[PDB]
């Protein structure tokens, strides 16, 4: 029904599930590499975000993920994000639970002021080494030298053909190995731990909310489905149970008032 029916449903829900999608990131002026915009230089993002690229080419992968990194120096989190994590803030004192579960990579949740955040697909701000395993969070602009004043997202730009060895290098005494984003890429699993946290948020809700995507698409279709199969409502807030049409930056903040 209406907003009015869904305020009912949020003013006696204690633990609301908010499912986070490349939406809300767009609307800060985020590139998303999804759809006809989804472009950088000559190659198709889903081109780059996979093992075998980096395999053959982790100078040109690095030099795309150091593009995305940087981007995010001059973006700032939204009306949408804002309203998620004030939210979360009052409903905490009241003893309620608010989870985001997000697909975004750019840690916009994170700086807005969400707390409890699981970031299913990782983040731009993280490395792993290929070779010990080691996670890291990484703010440095450069993140190594050799990638100084590379990753132009213009066409026609040369690769910038960084020596392995002069990609970034983990730092752990004695290993050296190559870093990798810690980011999930095509055809690889999410992290089975994450994954468990999100089966838990998903099997203790009273309200679910889909911001940003729909229901009926990955990977809120892996979450949202099961929710609405056990009763519980599932509200969509999209640029397309409950709907509301629009910008998340104008909805979220008046339904999370
Ligand atoms: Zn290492």
């Amino acid at each position: 029904s209406s907003m009015a029916d869904f305020r009912k449903f949020f003013a006696k829900a204690k633990h609301i599930v908010i499912i986070s999608g490349a939406g809300v990131s767009a609307e800060s002026g985020v590139p998303t590499f999804r759809g006809a915009g989804g472009y950088w230089r000559k190659w198709q993002a889903q081109d780059l975000a996979t093992p075998l690229a980096f395999a053959h080419n982790p100078s040109r992968v690095w030099e795309f993920y150091h593009y995305r990194r940087e981007v995010m120096g001059s973006k700032e989190p939204n009306a949408g994000h804002r309203a998620i994590a004030e939210c979360e803030t009052r409903l905490g004192k009241q003893g309620r639970r608010v989870v985001v579960i997000t697909q975004n990579i750019d840690e916009l949740h994170r700086k807005a002021g969400t707390k409890n955040l699981l970031e299913i697909h990782g983040s731009l701000f993280k490395t792993r080494c290929t070779s010990c395993g080691v996670v890291a969070e990484n703010y440095k602009s450069p993140i190594c030298p050799a990638l100084s004043g590379k990753g132009a997202p213009e066409p026609g730009t040369q690769d910038a053909s960084i020596p392995v060895e002069k990609l970034p290098r983990c730092e752990e005494a004695g290993c050296g190995g190559l870093l990798r984003p810690h980011v999930v890429w095509f055809g690889e699993n999410l992290d089975p731990a994450i994954l468990e946290e999100v089966d838990r948020e998903l099997a203790h809700c009273d309200l679910c909310l889909v911001v940003g995507t729909s229901s009926v698409v990955y990977p809120a279709a892996m979450f949202a489905p099961q929710v609405a199969a056990r009763g519980v409502p599932v509200a969509e807030f999209n640029t397309e149970r409950f709907h509301f049409q629009g910008p998340c930056g104008t909805t979220l903040p008046e339904a999370l008032a």
